[PDB]
């Protein structure tokens, strides 16, 4: 398992534009295109994410290519912000995955501001970290995937993703 693999179970692979869980447009494998409640809108963002006249329907090597440039973008997000970079440099590969799932989902911002969690996934105190994390809109929101995320904290393994959808 790796990231992407584990973003895929998460978000899906939709080719046709469609609400997200929030309600806003969205196509591809999590890729939000705006928070306007107008298609329109939505169409002319994907017509310029993609280079051509989409009608809203992209092929599968078109949204492949969307995640690939997103995760790399939540990536570089991470390490570009202050508060995020010294806990990804702390922690172990599988759950830097964990905390790139997050940043993909909610943005650099979004996560930034879980400061007591960061604070305990530095310093290793996984539990902590645990209980912290689900006290969060997220969690009340989305709570299988937040589960998810938070389970990969805790363990360290791909535990959660192993038996699932997109591939485990």
């Amino acid at each position: 398992m790796n990231i992407f693999e584990m973003l895929r179970i998460d978000e899906g692979l939709r080719l046709k534009i469609y609400k997200d869980t929030e309600g806003y447009y969205t196509i591809g494998i999590g890729h939000l295109l705006t928070k306007s409640p107008s298609l329109n809108a939505a169409k002319s963002e994907l017509d310029k994410a993609i280079g051509r006249n989409t009608n809203g329907v992209i092929t599968k090597d078109e949204a492949e290519k969307l995640f690939n440039q997103d995760v790399d973008a939540a990536v570089r997000g991470i390490l570009r912000n202050a508060k995020l970079k010294p806990v990804y440099d702390s922690l172990d590969a599988v759950r830097r995955a964990a905390l790139i799932n997050m940043v993909f989902q909610m943005g650099e911002t979004g996560v930034a501001g879980f400061t007591n969690s960061l604070r305990m996934l530095q310093q290793k105190r996984w539990d902590e970290a645990a209980v912290n994390l689900a006290k969060s809109r997220w969690y009340n929101q989305t709570p299988n995937r937040a589960k998810r995320v938070i389970t990969t904290f805790r363990t360290g393994t791909w535990d959660a993703y192993k038996n699932l959808a997109a591939a485990a």
